[PDB]
């Protein structure tokens, strides 16, 4: 039922591959012609063997889809598809009596209803966060039937809502995993430095099962730490360990082998330690002023531009950002798969991690808030031990209103209640308060630790020359973070630096925009939009966009555009200046 | 803006062919990222010639679609597509000063918004009824730009609603026509027999313009009819002509040339005359008891199964119905294109004409009712002079409730207020009030002239044996009309007569069902479901259905299944019996 | 083995529908990796039930194709496909002992190899002619397996060769039929007027079976003919019957019910009678000088532009030619399906019937000649009783050489040896012997009864003005027949009459070309190219051609272009002038 920390380190079995599927736009498999649920629906996964009876479906002889994956890139007919697709898997598993078995979904966009052997396990909303079901006592001998009804229709009340600038990728987009656990298991745990304290590790551990009062030992061998505690009746224990670990940095992304062992379970992890705070306009990593030499990244694969999910995908994207000279990636606009965050952690990239509270969210809808806050809780719960994450982002480009401010205030408060260490950001927007004078006067800023905002001077707001004349001012002394900037270009399409969508315009733009950045007071980070061209249904210039947002510094085919090297050169200079 | 009678006989020019198009799932061409309408959207049809400015679209270099047509069968990517597609046409027209010009859409499913030269002409809802705009004063010299935003998203409040058993065919599905008119023109007229009177032609004529009081002459030369009247101050005149026309029958579908001439306009038509009434359980055409030897038909083309629109399409479908032995076709579940109705009239098929008040309509929604009634008015308005139509149908398979009954009673009253002659029906459903006793108890029946209903004994309700043993009773003495019956089969798929979806099962079903029909007291008509296999997203048996309803007596490739000849045999016997 | 006359009138059973298929571009199902045939190939149709053994295919779970049909329009992946596709059908048939069973293929393009129950029946080359196999003693109880290996790769030595201006439509393109016969049956027969003799019917009859010496009776009841003869030991009889039938004309396409009955078989037919000859520059139908008001037609369906095969397809196309005012159709460039020829015969269209000896045929290859002459024999054998055919065409636009002349001479001689009545044509080409002077000086002309040739003055040869100035002369006094002329236009695409591919240019072209035709000495027929836009892989103008030859007077969507009415008007004038 609840989230499981560090799924990859458990006894895991993959259900991935190719599953039988039924595309069901009118939801015939769920509703009868009176629009009422009915028992003989597709959840029952009845193979149509006896043709003397009538039924209107058969998984057994239908078409396959790859799992994990978006469905959109797998069939021309599903490119634009918004609606229901049924997924069906048969599997066997031999579970020794007394052991427990969980079914974990890395992500399904957007609504998933799950059945096992004809019985509903439950439902999930939110297309970028994991969820589990315990199947211990539902598992049968021999063949088991797993049915997933996946629907990605856009809903006004959803998070995100009916408008966004990326593709509506439906399906079982991340791996499906069977996790076996002992009868009482270590479900969740936290191990990080105390706030602003290079010399104190703090943490807690949470057991689940009938035997919740046990002795726990936290072992960090390289630190000669061997801390032993006893959980309470609720299965919980906290600890404080005087220690002086080598601190994680993008240059030296030191991780420690951490082993937790209770009487009935054991799990190993790789966890780094670092302090993060602001001081005036400075961001201080481990007490050292740093610049966030960043780049933004959508969860989309090189070359074929589907939903990313594997370590291969992550390593390819992050190696491009490595070459670009980054020490920071903004993972937009939703939690990415865990492989991406772990590979950023191993390679040395600080991370901004975000939930899709994006554009015109229904600020007055209480179910909508519940959804937003659950995604926030799940985002932090999964990755709270990833030291490379330093910013949680609660929103992106949301319009100003009283109800919106209340909504986002409650998320910021919840985030701080869950995590006292990391910084709280959100992509705000700029305003030209007087001709030639740009600022950010969003009341949300008072709730953030940084003045983080998107700006497109020279692309949406003027031609590139405007970068050469505008000036910036800010009314609070917090570090300034430009979470998006840039412009579009098609790789291989050349012309005058005045002609939009050529490589030469995007190059000229970045030269003048970089020079403008150098004069923005308090600037401490930049994550230009974006590393790689990505799919968007709002980009309709034929032979230029072709359903791609072209603001990548790398094409969707991994080709470095001229502008790539402008930013690379600046990042090489900032690397030396901040040594 | 108002409807125009007999468009095909006016001075017309076609705008059909291939138009430039933009698929726009998130409606970027209409709403900005704050979800607000914006100027600079795609309705302005700005060719992206000047690449020093930023634009996100270009009709001029985008892809084509055929007009008329559904979009679904034109590209694999559009097979399931529900959403917006923009259509764009450039055209020139030389309009003499003083003449008027109208833009007529035969049909656009579902919502159409139309601009000419960047100016919004208006908006239409309902995918099967025509609509017009006057463009007299908006036409420019040189190139004119016509832009249509077409959206087929399913809406709960729409007519039809979010569930139906046929394909959601979006696009400009029927021809687009420019109509030139004199400054004052004959917009509408009615010429038919008075109710139950073979010896009296009644009618009226309605002018539109500034010179509305004129002498009008009604000319039927074959009948030596020359009737002069003068319109009143509203452009309106009625008439009553004693005459004894040769009456239209299926066997002799006699049509007269009718010529209307006012002082400022002239239009010619082909119109037949017939009486129609019920008497007890009898249906009397021209005072002769008849049986409606019928077949149902969707508006879908032979072979490639797109939206039908041409006289070619109509002639092919109706020639199959001719071979089947029919004197009657039920055109379901919405107004068909006028070519279909005209070819039925010329070839000799009585017609049932229906609006898509189908399944779970939102009976409580006043906008839903106004939409339903507007489609009802438009259906009758276009075809009120087609004497082969004898039944208007206001509903199909709608759940019983008090509010549903008031909704449909208001439609029935409106239909009778518009047409005192034709019968009013609706597809009701049957009940098994006790084992082996079937009936129709629907209180809607009190408002209809016939006990019209769908029944699927032998397919959805029991195996074919059940036709052998059930009995039927009715609580009132109106003619009984079975508007649907039958079962599915794939042509070329053979096996035991017990095996569903084989030709042998469908054949055995029809043999036993026909014998059951012979004992239904008061049966006066049948329109089995259905002439031709058609597209439906609720039909998922792979290699058997493949997104087609397989209940056709003819395959979608024009092949007569075995059960075709069972109904043909019965119809030949009925033809002799009713001689 | 041999051809069967009048297949439709026999005891027939259709195997059409949807068959299992395997696309096999490298012919893995026929050749092993040493490029040698092997026994376990796909002809064996072994369902892959036992997965403890290895095989590389399974028809049972593979994809379907419609039969009859081209494969190209059925799947995007098969649009351009040239190569092998395997087709598989299971069927049962109960054959009473002593009866015979034949398997008839209307057409398969290009090479077909056929197996029944794992045994090779044989092979066929030629994509437009029928072929049969006797399966009497190969049929098994229960399920029978029919496998067809279809390959449409272009071969240099083939007929047609590697270049042609129409789509390479592969597959089982016409119906597949089981024909049951008595032990001795009437296989072939001929019944027509004697050459140039309105008062003498001549014919013959040919039996097949162990009982070949029988009494035969030819019955034409409406003529009060009841001719009885006795076949010889080879099963053959000839006859001459003094009679004066009403003669077939396009205006009154009179057909007689003809019944042939032997001791052991009987078959009915509908056969018309007419004389056809040339006299100087006149073509004389039934001794009356006629003009061939013609239009050319490819075997391609309205709307979706696949391979045509049904009576519906034929009626739609011929109704367009009816409206155009034609009394003649050129069926190019190969024998069309029998339905097309029979519907032309019923509706009143004279026919030119052709074999695909087209462009750069391998004149020196003796196998190539054998192929050409077999197609000629099969073309004449099927349709020798269709009085509406008056011209057999042996070639189209073939380059001049000694070997080509020998090749075509032998075909012309063979045609005359098979049919002494009909005219022999071939599409030759024009030459500009001096500026402004056009002629046809092809030595092939001496072997033809008409000076039949293609010309494209105003499209390929000059702009439309050239029609206004060139002059024509011919050195023999035979009737002149222009078998192709015209130009391309996209329906709905308008502009100046000077702009090619607009409707206005094609209209202006036809106005000036029609005027030129009126001054061509000896002109007796025209079949402009072409009735309907058709698929060609040599037409690459985007948004204009899009893989369609646009020389239709009707679009592929059945829309009459402006030029349609220019030719219609001329044909209406010729109808009056030749009364
Ligand atoms: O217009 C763009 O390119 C971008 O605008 C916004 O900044 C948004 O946050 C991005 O998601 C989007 O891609
Ligand atoms: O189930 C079916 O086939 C049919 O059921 C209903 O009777 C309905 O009116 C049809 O539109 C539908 O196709
Ligand atoms: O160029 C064309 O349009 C045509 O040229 C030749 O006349 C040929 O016979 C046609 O098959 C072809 O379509
Ligand atoms: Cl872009
Ligand atoms: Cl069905
Ligand atoms: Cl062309």
């Amino acid at each position: 039922a609840p989230q499981i920390m560090n799924v990859s380190a458990r006894q895991t079995t993959s259900l991935d591959g190719q599953w039988k599927t039924i595309v069901d736009p009118f939801e015939n498999g769920y509703y009868d012609y009176r629009l009422k649920p009915y028992d003989g629906g597709y959840a029952q996964d009845k193979t149509y063997s006896d043709k003397t009876k009538l039924q209107e479906y058969d998984f057994e002889t239908d078409k396959l889809l790859f799992v994990p994956g978006d469905w959109n890139t797998q069939r021309p007919q599903l490119y634009y598809y918004e609606g229901t697709v049924w997924y069906r898997k048969h599997f066997e598993y031999s579970l020794q009596p007394g052991k427990r078995l969980f079914l974990n979904f890395g992500a399904v966009n957007y609504e998933a209803i799950v059945w096992l052997n004809g019985k509903r396990l439950g439902r999930h909303i939110g297309g970028f966060t994991p969820f589990n079901f315990e199947i211990t006592n539902l598992l049968k001998e021999g063949t088991n039937s797993l049915v997933v009804k996946v629907d990605n229709k856009r809903l006004p009340e959803a998070v995100p809502t009916v408008n966004a600038d990326w593709w509506n990728f439906g399906g079982i987009t991340r791996p499906v995993t069977l996790i076996e656990m002992p009868a009482t298991y270590i479900r969740d745990y936290y191990v990080q430095l105390a706030k602003d304290d290079k010399n104190m590790i703090e943490g807690w551990v949470q057991l689940e099962g009938s035997d919740k009062e046990q002795k726990i030992t936290l072992d960090i061998p390289e630190l000669k730490v061997k801390k032993e505690v006893t959980t309470d009746a609720n299965g919980y224990a906290s600890f404080l360990i005087k220690s002086k670990p080598i601190l994680w940095t993008p240059e030296n992304p030191k991780l420690y082998a951490v082993n937790l062992a209770s009487e009935t379970d054991k799990v190993s992890d790789e966890i780094g330690f670092r302090t993060i705070r602001t001081e005036g306009i400075k961001i201080l990593l481990n007490d050292k002023e740093i610049f966030c030499r960043g780049i933004s990244i959508h969860e989309e694969t090189p070359y074929y531009s589907g939903r990313a999910y594997s370590k291969d995908h992550a390593h390819t994207l992050l190696s491009w950002a490595k070459e670009l000279g980054c020490n920071f990636v903004r993972l937009a606009h939703y939690p990415h798969n865990e492989e991406m965050v772990r590979e950023a952690e191993r390679m040395g990239f600080l991370v901004w991690s975000e939930i899709p509270v994006y554009w015109t969210i229904h600020w007055e809808n209480k179910d909508t808030y519940q959804n937003a806050e659950q995604q926030l809780c799940d985002m932090i719960a999964r990755d709270k031990n990833r030291c490379n994450i330093i910013i949680w982002s609660i929103a992106n480009e949301t319009p100003h209103s009283k109800t919106r401010l209340t909504f986002l205030s409650n998320l910021a408060n919840k985030a701080r209640s869950l995590d006292s260490v990391r910084l709280i950001g959100a992509a705000m927007e700029k305003e030209e308060v007087q001709p030639g004078v740009l600022t950010v006067n969003d009341p949300l800023g008072e709730l953030l630790d940084i003045i983080s905002f998107n700006e497109y001077v020279g692309w949406y707001d003027g031609d590139s020359e405007k970068c050469d004349r505008v000036n910036w001012t800010f009314d609070t002394q917090k570090p300034v973070f430009i979470s998006e900037l840039g412009g579009g270009a098609l790789y291989g399409h050349h012309g005058s630096p005045k002609e939009r969508f050529t490589e030469e315009y995007q190059e000229d733009l970045y030269i003048r925009h970089v020079n403008m950045l150098k004069r923005i007071p308090g600037l401490a980070g930049t994550t230009p939009w974006i590393l790689k061209d990505f799919r968007s249904p709002r980009r309709h210039v034929p032979e230029i966009q072709d359903d791609f947002n072209r603001k990548g510094l790398v094409s969707d085919k991994g080709q470095k555009k001229k502008a790539f090297f402008v930013l690379q050169k600046w990042y090489k200079e900032l690397t030396e200046a901040y040594k």
